[PDB]
């Protein structure tokens, strides 16, 4: 017998007045799910844990509202895998899908991705295995540990200087990072040019740096920051335009040589497409962030990389967004990039286990079964107080 | 002085079996909000009110948790026009999307625009004018209160045959319709073809037939469909497969000369500007069918009929899904090509004032301030009730 008995959630607050070109983090919240089983391994009950990235805000109504219920009035025999002694990711995703229309993939796209993200991790659980282990076997190919990871902040903030700006970056730095992003595009292109230039300074020949305009730029502000831009070493200059603005995108390849990224706000395989199709970016060099946890979840994101190959591209062209461990298994299991970090924001949701350094720019997933909370004390606190 | 001082929300159901090529709605309900100012004339208080369009569900969460709280705590002085006295759509507008991340256009979207309707009605109110008036005055144009008008329905039913169908279609020739809409799509492709000669000959040479695939078929699939349905006259053939996948509509051109139209679930300037972009649409004979309820409302919607002028576009291809009262103040305002009507679903929300009747095609907009909602008493019975 194996079968879903609950699926609880929490609001949990990620707020602060750090600021991005189009937002600032104020309210900024987060869902906290727990998918419970009637499932019993290691001795104890198998519970699936997720919650959702950063920047969109947390979906407490949704997924009370629409998705969990479809789950738990669902026919439990109709979740379970061929052999029926686990739960089968994709029905699940289809069972919650019901009666969901075409189009609009945003907010509900989240919900759905949070609750898969405690469904891989209770069927990873299941299965015994690091989820990372049991997608490489799936996929028919063999895990790699060692993922490469970069720090994401430099966010503008009341009071923040220069002088502080590169204490953070030094503070990435000296936590084992090579590779660092900031965020630019809110203030006047003098006053970025000169954040840069102090980071820059700062990091040295110690770390390469990374840049992120948050989509808030238009074509000429776009090609104007670009051409300033393009005079500096950095890793990537990303989310240049708004997101769904293809156009803009394919124009800047004409300014800017360098390696470019975008895709966190993109949150479905058609709209990954799209991308693929009119945004011109160079498949050798550029970065595609789509965030599982903001996407309707593994289960889409998959999809998601069925349609990077149809368009000639490597799934290691992928660093999602987001900063979570769920990203972490799939780059392990599946080869992708790498993922994203946030050594000091959002705290404690997102990291690594406890006891995982960062080392010139990686870490090495531990064999921890499902995606490995448990082994992050200050974050599973929270979590078993959801359920347990 | 002018301001909201409340915005209340309540769910309501309007949920059936009816079933199309994608959906069933089983569990649809809408959010009926009211925007309460402090103006009160004759001791008569106005009140703006909105509901979203069928599909895609009430988003009460939403619009508790994120967008009325913003409008309620903005300075009540921000929010005015330049005199002072009235409100500022776009400003409220504004208020309500202040930390919102830029693309993920869905759900947050029907939260957005069912509150921009009930602002518009209120500002309308305020101004002691028609909002179709109103608008027409904005864009310096002459209204034009005769707005057509088609009905949809014709879906799947358990138990329902085509001598049903039929009935159902000659119930709408019956209200004044000539142009009536079905789905198809949910039923083998030769027993779609049998369903529409069944309504085809009840019409006979009184309306025109409409078919509705909603988004459903793949590429092969349409162009199937494509073959066996261009031997019809029909109005058109409606959102064919995925909104997002241009491409698709694209190639359909090849097959299919007759009109087609799509749009319903595109829900943002920018996914509008893609489909002009890369959708491959005839615009001397296609229709686009945004509905600015589930898109960030009529202060959306106006970036939008900018976004069809820079392509060359008219407004007059435009005919908003939903069937409700707000477009039809759009489309008489601001010349649209007419209006989505429901004659048997969904009530009371959509319709018409008690006493406009359906004739030949078209209705004629009276004189009431605001959108009109307190001449349809069935419907401003449900609003009052919420606030009055
Ligand atoms: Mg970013
Ligand atoms: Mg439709």
């Amino acid at each position: 017998s194996v079968r879903i008995v609950d699926v609880r959630e929490i609001t949990k607050p990620i707020s602060s007045p750090i600021r991005n070109a189009y937002i600032d983090f104020t309210k900024m919240t987060t869902s906290l799910v727990a998918v419970v089983t009637d499932v019993v391994r290691e001795g104890k009950r198998v519970v699936g844990y997720g919650f959702n990235s950063n920047g969109r805000y947390g979906q407490g109504g949704l997924i009370r509202e629409r998705f969990a219920s479809r789950i738990l009035e669902a026919d439990p025999k109709k979740l379970l895998n061929e052999a029926g002694d686990n739960l089968d990711p994709d029905k699940v995703w289809a069972a919650m899908m019901i009666n969901e229309k075409p189009g609009g993939h945003g907010e509900r796209s989240v919900a759905v991705g949070t609750i898969d993200m405690a469904v891989w991790d209770a069927v990873a659980k299941i299965a015994g295995k690091p989820l990372f282990r049991l997608l490489a076997e799936r996929h028919g190919v063999k895990a790699n540990p060692r993922v490469f990871v970069y720090a994401a902040g430099g966010y503008y903030y009341p009071g923040k200087g220069l002088s502080m700006l590169r204490g953070e970056m030094r503070g990435y730095l000296d936590r084992g990072y090579n590779v660092v992003k900031m965020a630019i595009g809110g203030a006047p292109i003098e006053e970025d040019r000169m954040r840069i230039e102090a980071v820059l300074e700062e990091i040295g020949k110690d770390a390469q740096l990374a840049v992120d305009a948050n989509g808030r730029f238009n074509l000429e502000t776009g090609i104007a920051y670009a051409k300033m831009l393009r005079d500096y070493p950095l890793f990537w200059y990303e989310e240049v335009g708004d997101p769904l603005d293809y156009a803009l995108q394919a124009a800047l390849a004409e300014f800017y040589p360098g390696p470019m990224a975008t895709g966190e706000n993109l949150f479905s395989h058609q709209d990954a497409r799209n991308l693929l199709r009119y945004g011109g970016m160079r498949p050798d060099r550029d970065w595609l962030q789509f965030d599982c946890a903001l996407s309707y979840g593994l289960c889409e994101y998959q999809r998601t990389l069925e349609v990077l190959k149809t368009h000639g591209w490597s799934p290691s062209r992928c660093i999602p967004h987001g900063g979570h461990q769920m990203s972490l298994n799939i780059a392990a299991g599946l080869g992708l990039g790498g993922n994203e970090s946030y050594p000091d924001l959002f705290q404690p949701y997102g990291g690594f286990p406890d006891g995982v350094r960062v080392e010139n720019g990686h870490i090495t997933m531990p064999d921890l079964p499902g995606i490995g909370f448990e082994g992050k004390s200050d974050l599973y606190k929270e979590m078993k107080a959801l359920a347990e």
